[PDB]
C-alpha cells in the first residue's frame, strides 16, 4: 500500500546525514514544486542535515528557489531523491546513482522502475501533490511546512494542472490547494510571475491565432516554418509549447502544429476527444491518446498528415 511506502520514505530520510534532490531536465513548475518543496521541508525540519537541490535553473522559474552546486564528494554515503522524472536518462545531473541510496518519487507510469525505494502514484495530479501528501504523514514524525515550502508546492500543483483546468485535477488536489493557500505567500504575485510571457512568444502566438485553419469537421492546423521562427525571434521549442493554446476555439476537435527545425519537421498532435496516438504512430511517433508527437522530413508528408487528420476527425 501507499501508506507503507510513505512511512518507509520518512524512516529512510530520517537516517541520512546528507540528502541531495534531483528532478527532470527542462524543469517545469511541478519539478520545482516537488524537488524544492521537499528540499525546503527537509531544511526546515532537519537544520542539522546537509540538504541540496541540484540541476540547471530554468530562468523563468528561477524566482521560486535557488539551486545548489555540490562536489562529487558530497554524494559519498548520501541519500539521493529524484522527483518527477519518469525516465532516469532524463534526470538533471547524472550523478544521482552515486549516493549510498536512491529514492524515486513520481506521478507518471513506472515504465522505468529505478531506485532502491520507489513511490509512484499515477492517481496523483502532480508530484508536488505527492510531496504535500508525504508531508501530511511526515507531520506525525515532526516534519514542518513553512511559507516558502507551501508556496513551492502550490506553484507545482497550479502549474501542472493548468490552475485546476486539466483532467489530472482531483478532489484531493483542490483540498490540498485550500490548505496551502492558508500560508502567507502572495498567490496573485505567484501567478503574475508564473504566467509572464516574453513579448516575442506573445507575437508568435498571435501569428498562430491568425493563421489557424479549421475545417467543418473540427480539424485544425498551424504551420510554423523557419521564416516565421526567424521573424519573431522564437525558438522551435517556444513555438511547439504553444500547441495547447488552440483548445477553446469553437468547434475544434483535433489539431496539429508543424514546427520546422534544421533536420526535421516536429509534429505536435492535440485532441478534445478523438484518439490521435494511432495517427502519431502511423507517422513513426506516438504518445497519449490526446497528446502525441512525431517527426517528419518533407512538407509533402505534412499534407498527408492533414488528410488523415480530416478523416479521423470526420469519424
Ligand atoms: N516523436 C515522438 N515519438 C514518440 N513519442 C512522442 C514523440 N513526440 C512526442 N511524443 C510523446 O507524445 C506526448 C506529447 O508530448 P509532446 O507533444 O512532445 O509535447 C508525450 O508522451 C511525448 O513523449
Amino acid at each position: 500500500s501507499m501508506a507503507s511506502m510513505k512511512t518507509e520514505l520518512i524512516r529512510t530520510i530520517s537516517l541520512y546525514d546528507t540528502i541531495i534532490l534531483h528532478r527532470h531536465v527542462r524543469p517545469d513548475p511541478d519539478a520545482y514544486g516537488s524537488q524544492c518543496g521537499l528540499t525546503e521541508i527537509l531544511r526546515e525540519t532537519y537544520p542539522e542535515k546537509n540538504i541540496f537541490a541540484v540541476g540547471t535553473p530554468e530562468p523563468s522559474l528561477s524566482f521560486l528557489y535557488s539551486l545548489d552546486e555540490v562536489d562529487n564528494e558530497t554524494y559519498e554515503g548520501a541519500l539521493v531523491i529524484v522527483c518527477d522524472t519518469a525516465n532516469q536518462e532524463r534526470i538533471d545531473d547524472q550523478r544521482y546513482p552515486s549516493g549510498a541510496k536512491l529514492m524515486k518519487i513520481d506521478a507518471h507510469p513506472n515504465e522505468d522502475p529505478y531506485g532502491d525505494l520507489l513511490w509512484v502514484d499515477t492517481s496523483a495530479s502532480s508530484v508536488s501533490e505527492m510531496i504535500y501528501e508525504l508531508y501530511l504523514e511526515g507531520k506525525e514524525h515532526g516534519w514542518k511546512l513553512n511559507t516558502k515550502a507551501a508556496e513551492l508546492i502550490y506553484a507545482g500543483i497550479v502549474g501542472d494542472t493548468g490552475r485546476f483546468l486539466f483532467p489530472n485535477t482531483t478532489e484531493k488536489t483542490l483540498k490540498y490547494a485550500g490548505e496551502l493557500i492558508q500560508y502567507p505567500f502572495s498567490s496573485s504575485e505567484l501567478f503574475n510571475q508564473l504566467y509572464e510571457t516574453k513579448l516575442n512568444v506573445v507575437k508568435l502566438n498571435g501569428f498562430i491565432f491568425q493563421n489557424v485553419s479549421l475545417s467543418e469537421n473540427g480539424a485544425a492546423s498551424v504551420f510554423i516554418k523557419k521564416d516565421t521562427l526567424e521573424k519573431f525571434g522564437t525558438t522551435a521549442s517556444e513555438a511547439s509549447q504553444l500547441v495547447g493554446t488552440l483548445g477553446n476555439i469553437s468547434g475544434i476537435r483535433a489539431w496539429v502544429f508543424f514546427v520546422e527545425e534544421d533536420d526535421q519537421i516536429r509534429v505536435r498532435f492535440r485532441s478534445k476527444g478523438p484518439v490521435i496516438n494511432g495517427l502519431a504512430r502511423k507517422y513513426n511517433g506516438g504518445g497519449h491518446p490526446l497528446a502525441s508527437g512525431a517527426s517528419i522530413y518533407s512538407w509533402d508528408e505534412a499534407d498527408r498528415i492533414l488528410a488523415d487528420l480530416e478523416t479521423l476527425c470526420k469519424e
